[PDB]
């Protein structure tokens, strides 16, 4: 069966609204652990994103950065915290993690070849929820609600934003990626917006994704 749908099988989280802060990426980061947290001990929970943004040393907190240099951190530290232990403020502050409220662990990451959408789907399939960069520029994008978001204009190398594959599927004959985004609910269709799939890697979903190996 050529789909699948995390959001069913309970590894995703409620959406998030990151705000102003430029940490897409911390909530990207967060969104593919809680997918591993849940498949490892079967328990789903909110991580902290802001504990990526005040001590991933090697981003740029709500100035931008990586999710791969995220899941590094929380492997060298041996943990992140839960988003009630360490609460989402919008804005970098002095790294405070906290050992007692460790809610997961990482062991390092993998990243699927760059452009590859057949990888991308096995790995969304065979390990879960992927972390995934594309070009969210577009106006097409930002006010997208319903269908299969196929925009031409988007550049497939003018990566910018962080969002998570939370699975794939096909709808009217147009294959696509479910993407969660973390602009609230109120954005897009429930915060989700579905991207075209196998449509020459559009908006360069295939360009930069990886997951934590948990
Ligand atoms: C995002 O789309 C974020 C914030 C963008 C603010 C520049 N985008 C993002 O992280 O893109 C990264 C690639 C990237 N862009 N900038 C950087 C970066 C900047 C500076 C450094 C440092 F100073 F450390 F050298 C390092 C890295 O990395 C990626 C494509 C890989 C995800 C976002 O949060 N969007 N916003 C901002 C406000 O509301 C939003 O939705």
């Amino acid at each position: 069966p050529d789909s699948v749908d995390y959001r069913k099988k309970g590894y995703v989280t409620p959406v998030k609204n990151q705000g102003q802060c430029g940490s897409c990426w911390a909530f990207s980061s967060v969104g593919a652990l809680e997918g591993q947290l849940k498949k490892k001990t079967g328990k789903l929970l909110n991580l902290s994103p802001q504990n990526l943004v005040d001590c991933v040393s090697e981003n740029d907190g709500c100035g931008g950065g990586y999710m791969t240099n995220a899941f590094q951190y929380v492997q060298k530290n041996r943990g992140i915290d839960s988003e009630d232990a360490y609460p989402y403020v919008g804005q970098e502050e002095s790294c405070m993690y906290n050992p007692t409220g460790k809610a997961a662990k990482c062991r390092g990451y993998r990243e699927i070849p760059e452009g590859n959408e057949k990888a991308l789907k096995r790995a969304v399939a065979r390990v879960g929820p992927v972390s995934v960069a594309i070009d969210a520029s577009l106006t097409s994008f930002q006010f997208y609600s319903k269908g299969v978001y196929y925009d031409e204009s988007c550049n497939s190398d003018n990566l910018n934003h962080a969002v998570l594959a939370v699975g794939y599927g096909i709808q009217k004959g147009n294959k696509h990626w479910i993407i969660k985004n973390s602009w609230g609910e109120n954005w897009g269709n429930k915060g989700y917006i579905l991207m075209a799939r196998n449509k020459n890697n559009a908006c360069g979903i295939a360009n930069l994704a990886s997951f934590p190996k948990m």
